[PDB]
């Protein structure tokens, strides 16, 4: 029983974050077999940030420019190459601690772990969510660039995120771990805002699945919803459309509770035009989007890692 | 930017965590130099937990009755001890991931981060406080008994929590890692109930003081208050009393906002005489409790561990 916004375990991410300094600039990196993963923009200086031409900024370097440190160990590098918004420094040591891992692009809607880094050093870790305007609500302060998000699966790590920078609403935009921003947003300090963003539906459902699995009830009723009358509510609401593609994902929460998707559905309705009045469903007195069907299954279950 | 219920990296925890079977009764140990720490109730059978005595039936065990595995290997169990309500396996294996690391209890109101284990493997990391109560409002199953909760300081890894069972009301018990429960608890099956908890004032306060550290000044105003009165509208709500001590503790986030201990208490007042008006604090539409001033400062300042 309990149901927390849980993170993946860290250690095996923990072992491969390094220290990446170039020029006045010092930021983490991501130090895989031998190559060392991070921000573009560690070439750029005080006055780069404006408008920079990176292909001309890097072409301007040397190998000896950049200071990679993992622990108290300097790594040397021996090559770097530019793959979109990231650098590739080839560094002569593979890194012993490297997991077994993938780099993915997520869809919006799908969660993962942060851990927030300092200087190569893991300061914390943290769940979040790609919002559906290709923002993440973060945690992170100066010199956070090259943190990376991470899901888990048996063995392997997929990294799916790498911290840039924060917009001026406090939310965060980065890239997939091969350097393409998540969004619209580009890596220059000029005007970007985030866009309205829309509530995940088909997690507000999941998490309403996990309250039942773990005793309430209250929210529930006797009516029924087709999909469409429920999308007329939720864009009222700012909601995603939910698509039957949500609708057959919800199907083994729903077998699980033996209450029917689309009558969890018609529970959302009332809940969306009546509020909670005064009551909470897993802790929460707002309606939470931040547990996919899969993170709801995982913690209700207990799927470890090894 | 940004304000998570952020948990310390669980490397050095991951490092330690063990599966300890003894008859039918598989659980997680911790393993640490040459010694095993576990639950005390992994030598109860089927009908042992009705009232068990421990000595009675420790004194019939052998060193060859419990199975410890630490991966893929078997641990050879050359000794035993019980000391409180945990078992003490002595192994031949002194285990090399051994970070720093301490044993300590904590005071209810302080927090720390649980790594849920399953037959020796995490499964997830997550920030939990001790409330007043003596309970912990976790998220654990079947066979997570002998996870631990930790904080770490920064090399040091100080152990305070090993999960032992779950209550009635879906709230969690266990002891620290020196075997004492926290609170009036006791390691048999039979009738116990939490009893009655209380919000965690200073920590609610020191919540307030992130939120004015990330941008939010709308639930302050003009106003002060004494400490008693207070405490007179704080006991009503079912609050904890704020001590002398509590306003000292916030004094660096008082200086660093510069909003006076008693002025955001008699914030902290209004928000509890006249609800929060359908507005949210750091996502939040609950006055949240779980972090104390420490993490606050932790987070909004960026300290690392290594
Ligand atoms: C890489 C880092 O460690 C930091 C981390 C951020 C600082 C505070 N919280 C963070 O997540 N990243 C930056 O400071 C980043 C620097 C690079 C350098 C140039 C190429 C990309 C950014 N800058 C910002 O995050 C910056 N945001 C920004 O400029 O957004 C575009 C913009 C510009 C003007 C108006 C609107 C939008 C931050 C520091 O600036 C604001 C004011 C948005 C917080
Ligand atoms: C060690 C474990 O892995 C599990 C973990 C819990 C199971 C579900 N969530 C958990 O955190 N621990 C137990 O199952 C534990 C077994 C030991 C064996 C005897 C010595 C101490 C307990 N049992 C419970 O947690 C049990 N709680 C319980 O008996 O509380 C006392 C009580 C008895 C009767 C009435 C009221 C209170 C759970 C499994 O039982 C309830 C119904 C309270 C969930």
């Amino acid at each position: 029983s309990g149901f927390r916004k849980m993170a993946f375990p860290s250690g095996k991410v923990e072992g491969c974050m390094v220290q990446v300094t170039c020029g006045t600039t010092t930021l983490n990196g991501l130090w895989l077999d031998d190559v060392v993963y991070c921000p573009r923009h560690v070439i750029c200086t005080s006055e780069d940030m404006l408008n920079p031409n990176y292909e001309d900024l890097l072409i301007r370097k040397s190998n000896h420019n950049f200071l990679v440190q993992a622990g108290n160990v300097q790594l040397r590098v021996i090559g770097h190459s530019m793959q979109n918004c990231v650098l590739k420094l080839k560094v002569d040591t593979a890194n012993p601690k490297t997991p077994k891992y993938k780099f993915v692009r997520i869809q919006p809607g799908q969660t993962f772990s942060v851990l927030a880094c300092y200087n190569g050093s893991p300061s914390g870790v943290y769940q979040c969510a790609m919002r559906p305007n290709f923002t993440i609500k973060g945690s992170f302060l100066n010199g956070s660039c090259g943190s990376v998000g991470f899901n888990i699966d048996y063995d392997c790590v997929s990294f799916c995120y790498m911290h840039h920078m924060e917009l001026p609403t406090g939310v965060h935009a980065g890239t997939d771990l091969e350097g393409n921003f998540y969004g619209p947003f580009v890596d220059r300090q000029t005007a970007q805002a985030a866009g309205t963003d829309t509530t995940i539906t088909v997690n507000v459902l999941a998490w309403l699945y996990a309250a039942v699995i773990n005793g309430d009830r209250w929210f529930l009723n006797r009516f029924t919803t087709t999909l469409n009358d429920f999308n007329l509510v939720a864009m009222k609401y700012n909601y995603e459309p939910l698509t039957q593609d949500h609708v057959d994902i919800l199907g083994p929460l729903s077998a699980q509770t033996g209450i029917a998707v689309l009558d969890m559905c018609a529970s959302l309705k009332e809940l969306l035009q009546n509020g909670m009045n005064g009551r909470t469903i897993l802790g929460s007195a707002l309606l939470e989007d931040e547990f996919t069907p899969f993170d709801v299954v995982r913690q209700c279950s207990g799927v470890t890692f090894q």
